[PDB]
C-alpha cells in the first residue's frame, strides 16, 4: 500500500514518479510486464540487492521477508 514502503526505508531511494536516488516504482513497473517471473525476479534483487540495471550505484540489501518482497513487486506493478 503506501506505510510497508515507509516503515521499512524504500522510500528512502525510491518514489512512484520522484526521480531522485534509486528507481522511481512507477519506471520499475514500466521494466517488466508479462515476465513469468516478475515476482521471484524483482522480490529476489529485493531481499537481496545487486545492479547494473539502473547503473552502477550498488543496491545495499534488505531484511525483508518473501511475503512482503512479493507484495512490493505485486505493487509496485500495479502502480503505472
Ligand atoms: C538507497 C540507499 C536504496 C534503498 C534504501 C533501497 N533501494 Fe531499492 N534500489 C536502489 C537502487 C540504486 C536500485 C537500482 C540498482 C542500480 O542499478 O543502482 C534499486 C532497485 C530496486 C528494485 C528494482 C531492482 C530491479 O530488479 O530492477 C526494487 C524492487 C527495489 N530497489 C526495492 C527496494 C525495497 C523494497 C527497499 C526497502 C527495503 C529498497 N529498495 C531500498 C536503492 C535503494
Amino acid at each position: 500500500n503506501e506505510q510497508l514502503a515507509k516503515q521499512k526505508g524504500c522510500m528512502a531511494c525510491h518514489d512512484l514518479k520522484a526521480k531522485k536516488v534509486g528507481p522511481a516504482y512507477a519506471d520499475v513497473a514500466k521494466k517488466y510486464a508479462g515476465r513469468k517471473d516478475a515476482v521471484d525476479y524483482l522480490a529476489g534483487k529485493i531481499k537481496k540487492g545487486g545492479s547494473g540495471v539502473w547503473g552502477s550505484v550498488p543496491m545495499p540489501p534488505q531484511n525483508v521477508t518473501d511475503a512482503e518482497a512479493k507484495q512490493l513487486a505485486q505493487w509496485i506493478l500495479s502502480i503505472k
